[PDB]
């Protein structure tokens, strides 16, 4: 689809068996998702926001759907204010900014 | 141009005259610069990412080069850690989400 910016670019995900709303977010250099269960090891990982850094947990080899479209990769879980869909994923879909 | 996120979506802008590296994020309400001066009176403004709020200094109806695309509109200045422009003048620019 193409995603006007008028609101903010939500689209309804389904990661871990889960349906949850995120944020398309080219800012984003990761996909950082609030707390939830994932299978498999993971890692410790502090993220940086416009307000300082968060403790997360990176899980790799994540599968998600993003509005329809299958992807792979890291995703981070922690306290975040919204889910957020960042470059990791975004670039696996295929979305680009264009103008 | 149509841009693709395996990098960091950085165009350069140009306000008050000079040239700077900017973000383009979709993920971002708003536009927010580094330190610089602005003509004319600022509102008070807080903005809130991961990890918390800034506090920002608010300047209406400037005058903002965007990868050669001119705009004119609100800009933020404070302690942001890098150049954010965001929907606010996304949208004056014609930017879209495509995938
Ligand atoms: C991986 C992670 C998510 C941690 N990345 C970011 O937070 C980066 C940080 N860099 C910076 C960085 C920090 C440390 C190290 N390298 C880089 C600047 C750009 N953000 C990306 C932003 O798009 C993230 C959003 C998240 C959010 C959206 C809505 C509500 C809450 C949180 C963000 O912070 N957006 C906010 C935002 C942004 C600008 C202006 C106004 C507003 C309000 C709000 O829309
Ligand atoms: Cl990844
Ligand atoms: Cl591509």
């Amino acid at each position: 689809p193409q995603i006007t910016l008028w609101k903010r670019p939500l689209v309804t995900i389904k990661i871990g068996g889960q349906l949850k709303e995120a944020l398309l977010d080219t800012g984003a250099d990761d996909t950082v998702i609030e707390e939830m269960s994932l299978p498999g090891r993971w890692k410790p990982k502090m993220i940086g926001g416009i307000g300082g850094f968060i403790k997360v947990r990176q899980y790799d080899q994540i599968i998600i759907e993003i509005a329809g479209h299958k992807a792979i990769g890291t995703v981070l879980v922690g306290p975040t204010p919204v889910n957020i869909i960042g470059r990791n994923l975004l670039t696996q879909i295929g979305a680009t900014l264009n103008f």
